[PDB]
RNA sequence: GGUGCUAAGAUUAAUCAGGAUGUUUUUGUACUCGAAAGAAGCUACAAAGAUAAGGCUUCAUGCCGAAAUC
DNA sequence: GCTCCTTTATCCTGATTAATCTTAGCAC
DNA sequence: AAAGGAGC
């Protein structure tokens, strides 16, 4: 028996075949979509984004701790907020404030307290009165000109900035010592080393350096250096330890053939030679074993991507020879091995400084001696920065002596020394997608042994190259360019910068990016591509934070984070761009060159590459909701892992069943050769691709048996499958939006009635006034200001519609659809709020009554006149019921925003009193018997009682608070439902709009929940317990 | 065809430290109404508060909450 | 009650560790 | 993709 895998993100497809005969005796195909997973993205973003918001809000706790200790401030109560911080700011500069202006001058400093990777009130409070507002980005008027501002400021100048202040209230006053001076700028300066993380001594947490066992760590990193490829549980060595130096060359040497293998000798000569000697490279090592020991003579030398032989050189000690406090050669192995570990993994003065006092014996170091090697880490970020060696020094240990002894290689000489537990195989892996794929194809095959016994063979589809020559000269021609142009950009901002050719390693201290800056720099013509304004090296690397690294198409949509989907632009005009294409965003950028000009450029120029033109043009209005390599690489890892795991598990065991492996290409021509055809946005594929897998391995050897069995028609509609049900709670529990709620009577209601708001961020955009028409066409009262401010709606808006076009010939004399509002902004300026002597605030955002108040989750602050909500609250599970009397289904559906962290225990949990009001307000009757609960793809089995009809689906969620019993379905065999879609007749037919929602409380329902193994083995299940299952 | 070491070229993953926003509440100022006191809560700016629902203990460079465990 | 239709926050700056392909040079 | 009010 034959076993098939087609192993992916969301998907492994299963199939066996009785090699002689040819027939099938299973298929199947698994699912788990690889969505979940992929919001690791969201959940790391969320977690990174709540740990500064909480220290942005401890900070000022902090200074409320330190103006009680202080003494200055004890009641917080009757402290302004209406009293302009920027102005204490600067008048505290030079005359006295009170402790509250000052509280509130020193406030306002450390929520806003800049980068750090005139002071900044003077130009705060410039922008607050020349231009009336200070926050975020916003555009001002330059003499004609439009230039872009951001409220960004390095923490040095803040810094200096408070110190001015405080020092010059200590003249002033003398509850302000020299130690609150001091541990204010803590709390605003203040920040954690990267490498340490969360946590204090008393605060434990896994994610830094206090860590729950209760050892602490020097840098968190440390413990995801790689383990040995043959030591499991030995780390891996530095790259410039001295041991791992050795087996470099020594695995180089002997790689070599000469005229006269090298012998033990003769090696021990190079090293000493290569060791002692100061400057040293591939050709003048080579210049030293040919001319003196003809260099063409010696073969066997791996080559430059261009051409030019490479070697390994004992580069990290030479380098290390050069300290002049200390000296390499007074150091044995074991002492040089771990000083290349600390200055390989640290890149800080402290994190270096701390690892070398907890890890050499106390008397190991001076002062003098720690501080030059501070200096010389920093001056050699190259060599430290190249990361670990893929063996421990223990193996290399037991190789090095026979790499000096015998000739051999290290392959050769690992030769001559000489069921799955899917968790432990994927226990230290950090990609959860290729974490959870793999554990799902090891569940299988665990599966299909117990079913069946061992395989003759178990075969995996490959996503491996198979290039011929022409192809592969193809390859490296492509990665030599790409090598090439790298350093042309770097000779290119060595020469415009230092005229030399080379830049100053002082130059990418903190700033690592900056090679890769300076190619896409490069291929810009050094024009920043949206403002169309030169880009100085000098401001570049001089002035760093004057510039960000955009992705073209914004990554929330696209997630292509390569380079043809990057360009280095001016800060102003990134942050302007905001979450759109250049397209869509560049015509409407007030400092910014017109999308034609742009267009122009790319298509004018030899310097950018085919993919950087095609989306940097796209006039497709991508969006995120719209019906990437990620999917490639990790379905690689995926597969890969898997196949590794099962020859190594058929060898420690000596099963002899065989492990094959097929590529991708040359099933899909197979499939085309034979009469195999793919049923549209179906699940089917995977099975019979999998199929086609096992197959492709029985080739040299009932063949058209096979292949019949394959084409029938009937084939396909008794094909398995197994759905990974999600019980998982605490996921993502509503949409992000906060809601503001009013009374309002709208459209047919004559009683006051609680209405969500809406509302147009931005009404000079296309999008913000096509919206507003919808409502404007619609019921123009929706509009607040309608409302609440009729004159400017009647006497403003309504002429503005009235007298500017909503349409005109473009570039190429083809009508489009303008924006009125935008038309006028262009002429007059902003619209204005209607105002006697012309004095209105100007108006970009319109609120609306949008629609009615439902189901929510209540953050309404005590403060509120309204509720405040959030909508769209996710769903964890339904339970069914069932009730005797009516004879019909009832099914109670929980949401994640029901449970909650118990105030007290900590539990996550819900409590019964919750569940059963919940019970209660679904309709569920408190007497009425528990028969399952249901989770995200479960399946259901739905009969009718009077016809016999019964479906198979899969369950999705409880729909529709206030439709009782309802429920969307899933189809049991592909993604969704087109529409139309017939259903046995008790549920009629699916939507046509998409969704299959279908009320299930009826009284000719029958229901079953359905269990199936991973491998399609569907159990039918009745009833799971007496009562439903809230353990926590 | 699998695999080991090395170097490069491409992609990507996990995790840490920070910035500036956005959403909404309240207040102030402006805009509108009013003789003012104020009203209205639109519109703009600023400040203060909340920012997945919610929790923790050790009182702080405090900690956890959208993944995985099926 | 059953189906149609609208709706849905984001841009960056530092840093480390790991993976998978593809070329190369050697090899079981 | 799916919540759930709108719309009838
Ligand atoms: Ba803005
Ligand atoms: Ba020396
Ligand atoms: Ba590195
Ligand atoms: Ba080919
Ligand atoms: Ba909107
Ligand atoms: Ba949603
Ligand atoms: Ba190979
Ligand atoms: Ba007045
Ligand atoms: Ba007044
Ligand atoms: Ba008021
Ligand atoms: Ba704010
Ligand atoms: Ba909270
Ligand atoms: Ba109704
Ligand atoms: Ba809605
Ligand atoms: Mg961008
Ligand atoms: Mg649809």
């Amino acid at each position: 028996l034959v076993l098939g895998l087609d192993i992916g993100i969301g998907s492994v497809g299963v199939g066996i075949l009785n090699k002689v005969t040819g027939e099938i005796i299973h298929k199947n195909s698994r699912i788990f979509p690889a969505a979940q997973a992929e919001n690791n993205l969201v959940r790391r973003t969320n977690r990174q984004g709540r740990r500064l918001a909480r220290r942005k809000k401890h900070r000022r706790v902090r200074l409320n701790r330190l103006f009680e200790e202080s003494g200055l401030i004890t009641d917080f109560t009757k402290i302004s907020i209406n009293l302009n911080p920027y102005q204490l700011r600067v008048k505290g500069l030079t005359d006295e404030l009170s402790n509250e202006e000052l509280f509130i001058a020193l406030k306002n400093m450390v929520k806003h307290r800049g980068i750090s990777y005139k002071t900044p009130g003077q130009i705060q409070l410039e922008r607050y009165q020349t231009y009336g507002q200070l926050r975020g980005d916003f555009t001002v008027e330059k003499d004609g000109k439009k230039h872009r501002l951001i409220n960004v400021f390095p923490t040095s100048a803040y810094r200096s900035e408070a110190l001015r202040i405080l020092q010059t209230q200590q003249e002033f006053n003398p509850q302000i010592t020299d130690e609150f001076i001091n541990r204010y700028l803590e709390i605003l300066t203040g920040k954690r080393k990267y490498y340490h993380g969360p946590g204090n001594e008393k605060s434990r947490t896994d994610y830094g350096r206090y860590r729950t066992s209760g050892e602490t760590l020097d840098n968190i990193f440390g413990i995801l250096i790689g383990k040995c490829t043959f030591y499991p549980d030995e780390f891996r060595a530095a790259k410039a330890s001295y041991t791992a130096q050795e087996f470099n060359l020594l695995n180089d040497l002997n790689n070599l053939t000469v005229p006269t293998k090298l012998s033990k000798e003769q090696k021990n000569q190079i090293i000493n030679y290569v060791k002692n000697e100061k400057a040293m490279g591939p050709a003048k090592l080579f210049k030293y074993i040919a001319k003196l020991l003809d260099v063409a003579d010696i073969k066997g030398y791996r080559i430059d991507k261009s051409g030019k032989a490479e070697i390994h050189t004992f580069e990290a000690y030479r380098k290390m020879k050069t300290l002049e406090t200390l000296d390499i050669e007074q150091m044995d192995r074991e002492t040089l091995d771990k000083l290349a570990y600390v200055l390989t993994l640290n890149t800080e003065r402290e994190g270096i400084q701390e690892a070398l006092e907890h890890e050499f014996a106390d008397g190991s170091f001076s002062q003098k001696q720690v501080d030059e090697l501070v200096q010389f880490r920093k001056a050699n970020s190259s060599i430290f920065g190249k990361g670990w060696h893929n063996f421990s020094v223990k193996l290399m240990m037991e190789l090095i002596p026979e790499l000096y002894e015998t000739s051999e290689e290290q392959m050769t000489i690992l030769t001559r020394l000489g069921y799955i537990d899917e968790k432990l195989l994927t226990e230290e892996i950090y990609n959860p997608v290729v974490a959870k794929s793999v554990r799902q194809a090891i569940k299988i095959v665990n599966a299909a042994i117990k079913e069946y016994g061992d395989f003759d063979n178990i075969v995996i589809e490959m996503a491996r190259e198979t290039n011929e020559d022409d192809e592969k000269k193809a390859i490296q021609k492509i990665q030599k360019a790409n090598k090439d142009e790298k350093d042309a950009a770097m000779l290119k901002a060595a020469n415009q910068y230092n005229g030399k050719a080379e830049l100053p390693h002082s130059v990418f201290h903190g700033h690592k990016q900056l090679a890769t800056k300076i190619r896409l720099w490069h291929q810009q013509g050094e024009r920043c591509l949206y403002t169309g304004k030169t880009i100085s090296i000098h401001d570049l690397i001089n002035n760093s934070n004057q510039f960000e690294v955009d992705a073209i198409l914004p990554l929330s949509i696209t997630f292509d984070d390569s380079l043809a989907n990057k360009v280095l632009v001016y800060a102003t005009a990134n942050q302007e761009k905001g979450q759109r294409t250049p397209y869509q965003a560049l015509d409407s950028m007030d400092d910014a060159w017109s999308f034609r000009e742009l267009k122009a450029f790319v298509r004018e120029s030899k310097t950018l590459s085919n993919k950087k033109k095609e989306y940097l043009l796209t006039e497709e209005d991508i969006s995120k909701f719209d019906v990437i390599e990620r999917n490639l690489v990790d379905t690689r890892y995926a597969s890969r892992v898997v196949l590794n795991a099962l020859q190594e598990h058929f060898r420690a065991h000596k099963i002899d069943t065989k492990v094959s492996v097929v590529r991708g290409q040359f099933t899909s021509q197979l499939r085309r050769h034979w009469g195999i055809e793919k049923t549209r946005d179906t699940y089917h594929h995977h099975a019979v691709d999998a199929l086609i897998i096992a197959a492709s391995s029985q080739l040299n050897l009932p063949y058209q048996h096979f292949v019949d069995t394959l084409k029938s028609k009937e084939f396909e509609d008794s094909i398995l499958f197994s759905y990974q049900v999600d019980s998982k709670f605490n996921r993502k529990i509503s949409d992000a939006t906060i809601y503001a709620t009013r009374q309002a009577k709208v459209g047919k209601d004559k009683a006051d009635e609680t209405y969500v708001l809406g509302k147009i961020k931005d009404i000079y955009t296309q999008d913000g006034y096509d919206a507003f028409m919808k409502i404007y066409k619609k019921d123009k009262s929706k509009f607040l200001m309608y409302r609440h401010d009729p004159q400017t709606f009647e006497k403003v808006i309504e002429p503005i519609l009235e007298n500017y076009p909503n349409k005109q010939i473009n570039e190429k004399g083809k009508e489009v659809p303008c924006n009125p509002f935008l038309k006028y902004k262009e002429e007059h300026g902003y619209i204005r709020k209607y105002s006697k002597k012309g004095n209105g605030p100007e108006i970009k955002s319109l609120k609306y009554y949008d629609s009615k108040l439902g189901n929510h989750i209540d953050i309404t602050p005590k403060d509120s006149n309204n509720k405040v909500v959030l909508q769209s609250v996710s769903p964890w599970r339904a339970d069914v019921y069932f009730n005797k009397t009516t004879g019909k289904y009832e099914i109670l559906g929980l949401k994640y925003a029901d449970l909650q962290f118990e105030k007290g225990t900590g539990t996550y949990k819900i409590s019964q009193e919750k569940y059963n009001d919940i019970k209660k307000k679904e309709g569920v009757d408190s007497d009425s018997e528990f028969k399952f609960t249901l989770y995200k793809n479960d399946l259901l089995l739905v009969k009718d009682t009077e016809t016999k009809e019964q479906q198979l689906f899969r369950f999705l969620s409880r729909t529709m608070p206030k439709q009782k019993h309802y429920v969307e379905l899933k189809p049991y065999d592909k993604q969704k439902f087109e529409g139309g879609e017939a259903l046995i007749k008790v549920l009629g037919n699916v939507a046509n709009s998409g969704q299959c929602k279908k009320g299930l409380g009826k009284s000719n329902i029958s229901i079953y929940k359905v269990r199936t193994d991973v491998l399609g083995n569907q159990h039918i299940i009745k009833n799971e317990g007496d009562k439903p299952k809230l353990d926590f």
